[PDB]
């Protein structure tokens, strides 16, 4: 009562009520209360996630001391509070000491509380705690635990641990409709158990970084603040929860709604945007990601494990690249890893990296390690049919079963990724020889299962116009730091086609064939003059190459 | 009302109606009521960088408070500062006790209490002051960041630096003030170039003062030249009055090897005098027919600041550039296909093409040994700095290991090397202008390849203090022998299986040199023999060669397996050693010129 400057108090503010009621985990205030009664390893640590209601429990501790329903072994005592930022090289310890000397001359059992313990660990308390005057509570979270309080500890012996894992969805939902009333007075508008739910299970989907049951009401009070500024619509509601969610991340808040009906009815041209033709081709694959979604084929299993074949240069990667934007929300999702290296018995495992102990082991492997982390990939093979026919049994042990076993021991699991096997066969044969190669090849009773073995067909000599015009209209975001504008002629742009298209490298070419042209032979006009941001700079077919 | 004296006011002096110009910014001051009209987490905090307007915008939300735009929990709330230029523990006391007795309409705003984190933080637990807070990010970081028992009462607000278009209004309505002491004019067309030129170039500091600065010295540098003589009628003129008493003390002097250094100062000084004399007319021209601030005495400014070149065009750079591919032809021969590319991509940094977010040029070359991939890197560096010691050049053959990503990074606080920086990046952080050479990539630790792979594409990088270093202005060269042996397939495989795809991705192109052939020797015989003559021209030892003689040269050291050094192996091996044998032995002294011949087999002297 001397000191009482670096430390508060819960059970005298718990006489004004200064607290909320704390409904909801009333399982870990009985194991709390039976550690607290014992006669040795006593006086435990609260374990969790920061954010998950540590600081709660010890306060609805708190009130039920205050109103009476523990055993009178713990009845009748008070509890406190430690910052330890309020100290924070030295005199730490002396106002540390002069703490626990005030605490030793409370003669009783008057516990205290210890938020973020592991910044105090030492060796200067053990002595205070192994005679019997301090009764200390605390709080961290496992990992902190595992080094502040694993490694340099010898104090183990006197802490007993307490787990606070997190709420769920429809628990946090209860605690949200407690904790209502209190902002319905503090801004009041009107509160929707719709508006509740929703908060609850867009924080639960795409704010993936804080935990539930501050996590949701951040966003709630947000909004109803935001909706009581508004006032320089009456009420709060699910789509005025999307909106701040939107607002947050920068998705916008028209997608943040149903995602089965509303993802697969989008595999229409929104794929075709990105990709060009191959309308069998972009049909095929939305069938066999619709279906396999349905939620009736086995759950071990990837979610797509079909291949294509043909020409090269099509767009045979493009359509992957896409569809890792469309699905998983990004294009540097996709993992490729050549099949040419993998022409040797060893090499087959160089993809996984056996023992504990040899040349490439913490290097992982490169179809796993790339995998253990961010699960959602979409792998490739490049010219699979040149991969060593053992290969194949790694690959049928995945495409069979969701689950994979690395180097070190750990489980890795497939059965949320799309496998896809690009290929080159299919020189001359356009559908007759091409599919006897390729049953002749492979093994026959490995294509059995995968799925749709579709094939691309060559690039229409008229339909290389798409790709150039997409081509184009991409760069005309080029020369927009001027704002110079960009002349097109169809005999020019068509002049591309017979002298780029080189059907051996499909159509790689046509990008450095563009760029380099028109930016570096430009580079003298736009050094020297001849054009500003008004001109669409006229650039035609001189006779010979492609003069302005 | 006992602080008063301690502290400012903005209640009245909005009523008075003295306030900085505040414009913008208005979603950010909706958001900061948002945020106090809470019940947790409330009172916000201002996170940013020194210059881009969080105290206007303390400021425009105090005008905005004595007018009137509130909730109904904002009666007036007679926003107050805490001065921090009023400094123990006793008078705050005092000061906190007029705040305490309040019921929350005095609350306060700690300008930089990034340092004021015991007296603060109860009196924050019951929730009585709001203490609006503006700090910087790093710092934030490493103050209160990692304290969560402060953290569940500041809610940081993002800010950002450009308005342009307001910046150029902001300009307006401090023109009037700059116009004051320095008697010139400020013009539209300086506002409008510097709110659009030091932006991408002087990326040190921030928009919403540097271009104030930048006018501020335009004007300060004007006011100076309009004192008779200005800039480059003051210079030349130094310069040829210093060089003329470098003549008069070099006539008596009875040496004969000074006369050629008399033979050449007196001609600069007759090239220096003329020029000085052409300024001069010209300037009566325009004295009888500068005065205001415009657009050129800006890029003036930005040339001046951190060595960065960025003008219109010159006048002087112009025909270098389109010379480029030519005037590099010096002194490195042969691989046209890696000249073009080298070179096509300076231009596009200095026409102001290319991508502003990523290196002025970042691309890697390999090949065979002795072709040159190191003499092209040297003499892009010598021609751009006109020195080639002027190369940061780090070798990754020494990073070897795993533990020394820290030996160009720094160690962290706290430790044995702390106060040594970096190696590269305490090289970059301050000047930054050079080329950077990564010497023999291939023989690092495959874990300095992830910090490459944040400097692509992002353009900056951290070290052991925190701060991030830029470098968006620069060029990185990768060079390599991978292969060596292999036509074009077996290097691409082996660039493609030890490096990451996704570091290969971000690169320009890779460009694969060929190696020497004996239409391409000669030129490099005469580059030999030209820099060995300079070399022993310390002695006045001119030499004579004859054609015979580089031809024997250029045909006897040609084997393709190790490229040119034989060259320069035989060169030392054939001629140097005769002649220092003779050059100790008499008979060869200094101011001599003797000529080789080829014999039979040797080329004697
Ligand atoms: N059962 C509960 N009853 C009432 N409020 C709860 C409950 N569980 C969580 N909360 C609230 O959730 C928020 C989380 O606050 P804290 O308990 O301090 O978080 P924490 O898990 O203790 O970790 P820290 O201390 O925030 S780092 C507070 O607003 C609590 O009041
Ligand atoms: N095309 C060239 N232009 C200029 N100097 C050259 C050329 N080819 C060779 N040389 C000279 O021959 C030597 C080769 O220098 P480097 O460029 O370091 O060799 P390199 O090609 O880098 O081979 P490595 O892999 O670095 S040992 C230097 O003395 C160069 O000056
Ligand atoms: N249908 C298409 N839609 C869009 N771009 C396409 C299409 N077909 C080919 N391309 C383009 O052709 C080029 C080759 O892409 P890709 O098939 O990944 O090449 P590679 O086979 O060399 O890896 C890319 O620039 C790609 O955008
Ligand atoms: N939007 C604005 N336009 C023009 N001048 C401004 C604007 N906001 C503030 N100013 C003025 O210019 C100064 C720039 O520095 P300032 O914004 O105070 O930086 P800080 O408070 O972060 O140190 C301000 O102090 C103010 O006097």
């Amino acid at each position: 009562q001397a000191l009482q400057k670096y430390s508060t108090d819960l059970t005298a503010r718990a006489r004004e009520g200064k607290l909320d009621p704390v409904i909801g985990r009333d399982n870990e205030i009985r194991r709390v209360v039976q550690v607290l009664s014992r006669r040795t390893k006593n006086n435990p640590v609260l374990i969790g996630e920061p954010g998950v209601g540590k600081t709660a429990i010890v306060e609805g501790l708190a009130q039920r001391i205050v109103a009476g329903d523990v055993p009178e072994s713990l009845r009748d005592k008070t509890i406190v509070a430690l910052d330890l930022g309020s100290m924070v090289r030295g005199e730490f310890e002396e106002r540390l000491k002069a703490v626990l000397d005030d605490i030793k001359n409370s003669a009783g059992q008057i516990i205290t509380f210890i938020d973020e313990l592991h910044t105090i660990v030492g060796n200067m308390i053990k002595p205070m705690l192994a005679r019997g005057e301090l009764r200390l509570v605390g709080a961290t979270t496992l990992d902190e635990y595992r080094k502040h309080i694993e490694k340099d500890a010898a104090l183990e012996r006197r802490f007993q641990q307490v787990y606070v894992g997190e709420p769920s969805v429809e628990d946090t939902i209860g605690i949200l409709r407690g904790l209502k009333d209190r902002y319905e007075v503090h801004h009041g508008v009107r509160i929707t158990d719709s508006a509740l739910v929703a908060a609850a299970t867009l924080s639960d989907r795409y704010i993936t970084a804080r935990f539930l049951p501050d996590k949701a009401i951040d966003l709630v009070d947000e909004a109803a603040s935001r909706l009581r500024m508004e006032i320089d619509k009456e009420e709060v509601g699910p789509d005025d929860i999307a909106d701040v969610v939107s607002a947050w991340t920068g998705i916008p808040a028209g997608r943040l709604l149903e995602g089965e009906t509303a993802k697969l009815l989008r595999m229409e041209d929104e794929l075709g945007k990105r990709v060009i033709g191959q309308k069998a081709a972009v049909t095929a694959v939305s069938d066999a990601v619709r279906r396999s979604r349905a939620g009736v084929s086995d759950p071990n299993r990837p979610t797509g494990a079909f291949m294509f074949l043909g020409p090269t240069g099509v767009g045979k990667t493009e359509l992957a690249k896409a569809l890792a934007d469309f699905l998983f929300d990004d294009e540097r999702a996709m993992v490729r890893i050549d099949m040419s290296e993998y022409g040797e018995k060893h090499t087959v495992a160089r993809l996984i990296g056996a023992p504990p102990g040899y040349v490439g082991y913490e290097a992982g492997g490169q179809l796993t390690e790339a995998v253990r982390r961010r699960p959602y990939t979409v792998v490739l093979f490049d010219e699979i049919e040149k991969a060593h026919p053992d290969v194949f049994d790694v690959l049928l042990q995945v495409l069979d079963e969701g689950r994979l076993t690395d180097g070190h021991g750990r489980t890795v699991d497939f059965r949320n990724t799309i496998l896809i096997l690009t290929s080159n066969l299919g020189s001359g044969g356009s559908a007759e020889q091409v599919l006897a190669a390729v049953r002749a090849t492979f093994k026959p009773e490995f294509i059995n299962r995968l799925d749709d073995v579709l094939i691309f067909e060559g690039l229409n000599p008229e339909e290389l116009v798409r790709i150039v015009d997409i081509q184009l209209a991409q760069l005309g975001k080029r020369l927009a730091q001027r704002r110079l504008q960009l002349q097109v002629s169809l005999p020019a742009k068509r002049w591309l086609a017979q002298r780029g298209f080189d059907p051996v490298y499909g159509a790689r070419p046509l990008r450095r064939l563009v760029q380099q042209a028109i930016g570096d032979q430009l580079a003298k006009m736009l050094l020297a003059g001849q054009v500003h941001d008004g001109d669409t700079v006229p650039v035609n077919v001189s006779p010979d190459a492609d003069s302005l």
